[PDB]
């Protein structure tokens, strides 16, 4: 069911960091992690909320499809990639917060709450600003809850149209080669302590899918690449990827 392998802690220790990687074998219905305590420790989802946010916007028509353009609002922000026009694909790719803040306001406080209950998403608490609760509000989710949510999305079992779920999984596309496909979303929570990085998603193989969910303490932006680098070192160790 759930087995803990502390050997993976080296991958966090080698970099003087702390965090958890959670893997779920879909064929075997078996989970694996380095720290079962942290695996269930709930944090702010931050930009990982793009996934449910994207799903909700699409299903209500706030976003019509992955080609619709969302014009830069002309306010120059500290991240250049945000200072341009975007569609759902590029908005997800560059974690464009201002676009999803506009989604949330159009979704509305009421509808956002029901959908997150329908999704059984985390603590289902949207306390705070409707356009920032996933960055500095009351919502919390753990790695194992992320994986559980992702599993429904993969299997099109969330209570939104199949189309909306297919479109988001398209937007989640991160890496694809002859060996595997990764559909995932990054997260960086800085507005409330502790500062952490997220990476959640799954690795599609020919005959199996490995869902993953990782977070780690993130005092400075210098270690943002360790989110994927540590996850991939674990996937290699377990011969999930070469
Ligand atoms: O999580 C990602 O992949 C991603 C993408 C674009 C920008 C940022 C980011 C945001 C804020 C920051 O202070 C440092 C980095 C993260």
């Amino acid at each position: 069911e759930w087995q803990e392998n502390k050997s993976w802690n080296a991958h966090f220790t080698e970099h003087k960091s702390q965090g958890v990687v959670v893997l779920w074998n879909e064929n075997k219905q078996q989970g694996f992690t380095n720290n079962l305590k942290r695996a269930n420790q709930a944090f702010l989802p931050a930009s990982t909320f793009k996934i449910p946010n994207s799903l909700i916007a699409l299903d209500l028509g706030v976003v019509k499809d992955e080609h619709q353009v969302f014009k830069w609002d002309g306010q120059t922000r500290d991240i250049a990639t945000w200072n341009r026009d975007h569609n759902l694909i590029t908005a997800m790719k560059y974690s464009v917060v201002p676009v999803y803040q506009e989604f949330a306001r159009q979704i509305g406080e009421a509808r956002m709450s029901k959908m997150l209950h329908a999704f059984d998403y985390g603590n289902e608490d949207i306390s705070g600003n409707v356009d920032s609760f996933w960055l500095d509000g009351g919502i919390r989710i753990s790695a194992t809850e992320q994986i559980s949510f992702l599993r429904k999305l993969y299997h099109n079992k969330l209570h939104v149209s199949e189309r909306s779920q297919r479109i988001v999984k398209q937007a989640m596309l991160t890496e694809a080669n002859g060996d595997y496909i990764i559909r995932a979303k990054t997260g960086y929570s800085t507005r409330i302590e502790p500062k952490i990085g997220w990476w959640v998603g799954w690795v599609e193989l020919d005959d199996n899918v490995w869902f993953f969910a990782m977070n780690m303490d993130m005092p400075t932006s210098d270690g943002l690449g360790l989110r994927q680098a540590i996850t991939k070192e674990v996937l290699k160790q377990e011969k999930i990827i070469p």
